[PDB]
């Protein structure tokens, strides 16, 4: 299995990081587009909410498309910046 870096795929192995901007895990890529991780997988990849660790691999699961429509948001992304949120279990 290698890594996947772009055009997240149900499956796909993914490195997940912490992403100090947005203070929140994102997937690893070169796509010039954020792909948040969503909340309720933090559990399921042994993350805590916010020392936190750097990076975990996971596989992606259900996808989301996003525009943010608050110019301050949980993302913490300008007002109608548009993201995926994704879920992901743990590898293996």
């Amino acid at each position: 299995e290698k890594i996947a870096i772009r055009d997240f795929q149900v499956g796909d192995l993914v490195l997940i990081i912490l992403d100090e901007r947005h203070d929140n895990y994102v997937l690893f890529t070169v796509s010039p587009t954020l792909y948040f991780l969503h909340s309720e997988s933090l559990p399921a990849l042994d993350l805590k909410p916010g020392s936190r660790r750097p990076w975990v691999l996971g596989k992606v699961m259900e996808k989301e498309y996003c525009q943010a429509k608050k110019a301050q948001n949980r993302f913490k992304v300008p007002l109608g910046t548009k993201f995926y949120r994704v879920k992901a279990v743990s590898w293996n």
